[PDB]
């Protein structure tokens, strides 16, 4: 239903999944905080910081048309009809998250030539050129997870394991890229289990059982979605059932994933793309308020829902200061794929108007497979908010993808549960065994 | 970039593989003469039969917008924005032939209400409702194939069987259920291969080679796509290589696909949906004339192909289609049924919404999407033209066809090679030892 729109001289495209998947019936469920609102701020805080830029398009205002994809392909679809309606043009696309997002809104952008930059789609079916020609992506392609995740249990001499892998083209493609590269290490799958996109609790405590019918197959290796991985941890706890979990960037370092199966996730290694925290993001952020925040349509949902509060008296009196901040494991890439359209723009004008500062008729309107294959493709810049230790550049290669760095996790108990990074992945795994508890 | 244009009253859009895909260079290939030229002049008979039916729409003609998918989802795609441009009026689509096409064109047509029947589509992806709501198929999902193949197996004993599957919605889905099934009937499978959307001859050869290094398997099962069945054939026959081929649909009964390669497809078991000849398409398709026939935009092309002459060269004219043998396509009852299909819906929807009149009343200017494809497709139950019996035009709820399949066995009598009806397959397995020759 709602729309966020922001004006300017030239409209970017968004979409994040700023609620969840509905109910049986619902299209739309609860808000996301972490991978919906922060997200979604990311890209408003880098907005707003291009537009005080007087190096990046100094004369050209970019303006946002952001979206709700649901966490639902066939939602996001829909939704993704307003970029293409008008063929107020839409000059390039952030997102989405979700790869069957990112996949069905791709298929439907490469009709109008719109160049679209995910910040956190990482299924390999993207990488195909031939069929996702307007898809770039500043996060790197499962390919390199599947392969990381394959040498970790190498390296512990796990060589027996079980596979989940949420139905789609995330998970399934991920669990094969992991399959082919152990078996070239001698790691054999005891049992390969899929989840659907409608499953009920009974459904998977079923998984579960499937996965304790092998019991020598202790670890099991999952390539699913935030949601399944939670529904999943959900029946383990339900039935006192013990596996060493191996997953990949759906679960990530999610605390909304473990929360309330705690027991059952203890002892898993999980993997997320390397990053960084950004501060003034998180000043941003912290600041932001129910009253001066009203360009956001579902920041006053957000609000109502983290403080447990209604408008309809004294919810305007909490702080996002008061309360603990953790940044979101992708912000960095939402932020370097905002970047990166504005300095393909920026180079763009640079090329085809230098009489001005203004859009000139070479860009009224932007010829996307110009911006996309002679431009996007060929940025390359220092991240912006990177720390000043860090030499993070933004670039793509050949197929528009991004590089292949990973850190790699545990959960434990400390007495609280948390995440603990044990190493990392970068062309070959480093990881210090120590760090983990067994 | 052409476009068969019929006027009516209603306007069904059509969508066929004119043409076969292009290769590293172009989007289009060579003419598809059988499963191109032939379904889309059965749809072309269809409208024609309709148009002069007095118990059929007879105040209402029915006029044709049919596309070309040149066998890719890609391409499909572009076309297919022609049927949603309205938002001339598409009433609904017939196609498309491929289950990638279909599922990528029902994504689409979707978003503007438009119904949907595949003739040919297979894929049981395309079964679920709360992601293809506006899809139906004259066909059934290949849930009963795979069971039907794994059948097979198992009464001839074949417990060590490899598998060979195409990249897609139909290759990968079909051999994930008959893998299902074999597991069911105690049927292991040695290696499982998969064939690319843009593989080479030499590729094909190492599939082969791969198959080969497990030698105590001969029997291959294949779910895939006639280009691939015809290429990894002809890659068997030149690596003079033999196997015991269990082919689904995709090979079927096709000659194109064992043409040349005929020595390493003999004993091939092969399943295609239970079809009957229609004499009067027969009569119909040997009629046409690069005369007489404008109507098709390609049909000059296909001419010119099929007769290796030219019109520039005044040398096609010396050929007729009554003068070569004619081998119907086995899925143009399926084409004719979804054309008829639509028709009853429409029929159907003018009995309840225009009552006093036979023309088209202004309660069905324009045709409502949403309640022609649930009250009316789905609720369509018409003897098929062509018995009067009981086997009947109808969609279970999911909006499928019924599981009957007719099993086949590659073979030579007194070079010379044919395509055996050795069984069959409609709620169970029925073949005949007497019919095989080994
Ligand atoms: C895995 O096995 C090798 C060889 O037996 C051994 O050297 C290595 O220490 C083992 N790794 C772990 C983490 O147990
Ligand atoms: C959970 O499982 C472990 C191992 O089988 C067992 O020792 C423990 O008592 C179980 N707890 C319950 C309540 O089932
Ligand atoms: C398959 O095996 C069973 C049991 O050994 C036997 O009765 C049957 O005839 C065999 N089928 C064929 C086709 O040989
Ligand atoms: C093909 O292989 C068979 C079995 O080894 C053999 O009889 C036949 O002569 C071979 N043909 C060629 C051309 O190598
Ligand atoms: N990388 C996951 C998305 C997980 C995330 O949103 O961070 C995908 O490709 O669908
Ligand atoms: N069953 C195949 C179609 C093969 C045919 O067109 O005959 C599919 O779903 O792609
Ligand atoms: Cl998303
Ligand atoms: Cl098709
Ligand atoms: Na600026
Ligand atoms: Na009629």
């Amino acid at each position: 239903k709602k729309v966020l729109t922001l004006e300017g001289d030239l409209v970017l495209g968004g979409l994040f999944p700023v609620h969840q998947k509905g109910g049986p019936a619902e299209d739309c469920g609860p808000v996301n905080e972490h991978r919906g609102i922060q997200r979604l701020e990311a890209m408003l805080f880098a907005l707003d910081r291009i537009n005080r830029d007087p190096h990046l398009l100094p004369g050209v205002r970019l303006g946002a048309h952001i979206l709700d994809s649901c966490s639902k392909d066939t939602h996001a679809l829909e939704q993704a009809l307003d970029f293409v309606r008008a063929s107020t043009a839409i000059t390039g696309v952030i997102g989405g998250s979700y790869s069957d997002v990112s996949i069905q809104v791709a298929n439907l952008l490469r009709l109008f030539q719109i160049p679209q930059i995910s910040y956190a789609s990482t299924s390999a079916k993207l990488s195909d050129k031939s069929r996702y020609d307007y898809f770039a992506r500043t996060v790197p392609p499962d390919f390199f997870q599947a392969k990381a995740m394959a040498e970790i249990l190498r390296f512990f001499n796990w060589t027996y394991v079980s596979t989940v892998a949420s139905e789609g083209d995330y998970g399934e493609t991920g669990i094969e890229a992991f399959e082919l590269e152990a078996r070239a290490r001698n790691i054999s799958v005891a049992t390969s289990e899929k989840v659907g996109r409608a499953m009920s609790r009974a459904a998977f405590e079923g998984v579960v059982r499937a996965l304790l019918q092998k019991p020598s197959a202790r670890v099991a290796v999952l390539f699913t979605r935030s949601e399944d991985a939670r529904e999943l941890l959900a029946a383990s706890q339900r039935l006192n059932a013990s596996f060493t979990w191996v997953a990949s960037d759906g679960w990530g370092a999610l605390e909304e994933v473990v929360a309330g199966s705690e027991g059952a996730a203890e002892g898993a290694i999980t993997i997320e793309l390397a990053s960084y925290p950004i501060s003034d993001f998180a000043s941003y952020f912290q600041s932001l308020d129910p009253w001066n925040n009203s360009r956001n349509p579902w920041f006053r949902e957000f609000w109502e829902q983290r403080f447990r509060c209604s408008f309809r008296r004294d919810c305007a009196a909490h702080s996002l200061r008061a309360v603990p901040f953790e940044q979101e494991s992708k912000i960095m890439f939402v932020v370097n794929a905002v970047y990166a359209m504005a300095h393909a723009l920026h180079n763009m004008h640079r090329a085809l108007c230098p009489n001005t500062t203004r859009l000139c008729d070479a860009m009224r309107p932007v010829n996307g497979r110009r911006l996309y294959k002679d431009f996007v493709l060929n940025v390359k810049f220092d991240a912006p908010f990177r720390p000043a230790d860090t030499h993070n550049e933004v670039r793509f290669d050949r197929f528009g993808d991004g590089i292949g760095r990973y850190n790699i996790f545990t959960y434990l108990r400390a007495g609280r549960y948390r995440y603990q990074k044990v190493g990392y992945w970068a062309e070959g795994l480093t990881l210090d065994t120590s760090l983990i508890p067994w």
